[PDB]
């Protein structure tokens, strides 16, 4: 089949942020018509989901995860560098999600927006997006 | 190779329901022979998990998520909508497992069933299995 | 394109461990010079993440999930077995996780390692490696 590989940067604003990045999915994935978009950050500290970019959700998104591991708590990892709530919550969360392609098109569902959630910025991250199909 | 696109639809029967979809899977990938099955929604409110479909732990994956992100929390988006926790949760899990095919057959272990997740229920959820092989 | 699968296995060594797998699976990805590795477990309680394998943060990644689910936690599955923990746990962070190959090698960030994850140890685990491209 085809694979196409491409990537682009997003600057997140604070240490906690939220990014809606599926204008720039649409342009990587272009060369592919029918197939899947595997949407990749190959940092430990960020992630990416699917969900809704609603503007109180945007902000539920980081709230939760400082709730779940919060970054004033006890991390190993934080005698070398104080990001270690940023590694687990982003472990958890997974450092790629899959979009389906369709008619050269992101197949989306009403509310689904390609999201890059930081949690150890401000920074320049890098989404890689690899697709395959026809 | 070959690309198959077959969804299918499930109806939930409460706020939090947990459904073994596995079945309805192995007969959205037939076409494929070897390769990989992704098994999507295009929600943000529920989710899919590979796990074991036992009993008590189908009761425990909607209980923990319950304790994870307690319905009742403190959600911005619930301005708009009451169902913030089921958008975080859904974002943290995913919308989306993989599950390799081999033989014509979904390639799962002994305790492993597809299963979907749902916490903003009673609805007809859509499942989305894109499957990519020979 | 082609399909490349291949498995491995590797000994866990406590109830709770973590294993940097990489090496192993750079070995498994040979055949596939452009693509994606899915790297996956047929296992229900134990799971695949991609990050940081520093050695406090190999500790954290144990101890924050043990914080989000107790193993001492009230599981309705522990009236089978007592490891709901591992299936509440591994399900949400997921079995699988893929990592982009190019120019024959996996591609990973700078800090990133591909890491086994287990809660329901000690245990001789599968990992299936699965990987497409050209
Ligand atoms: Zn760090
Ligand atoms: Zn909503
Ligand atoms: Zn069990």
């Amino acid at each position: 089949m085809k694979i196409i590989s491409k990537e682009f940067t997003v600057k997140t604003r604070s240490r906690f942020d939220s990014i809606d990045i599926t204008e720039q999915v649409s342009e990587a994935i272009k060369g592919i018509n029918n197939g899947i978009a595997h949407v990749i950050v190959k940092h430990t500290t960020c992630a990416i989901i699917i969900n809704e970019a609603e503007s109180g959700l945007m902000k539920d998104f980081l709230n939760w995860a400082k709730k779940l591991v919060p970054p004033d708590g006890e991390f190993e990892h934080n005698i070398i560098d104080n990001n270690g709530h940023a590694h687990v919550i982003s472990a958890i969360i997974g450092n790629s999600r899959v979009v389906p392609i369709i008619e050269g098109k992101l197949d989306l569902g009403t509310w689904q927006r390609i999201i890059l959630l930081e949690f150890d910025g401000p920074r320049t991250r890098t989404v890689l997006v690899k697709s395959m199909g026809e």
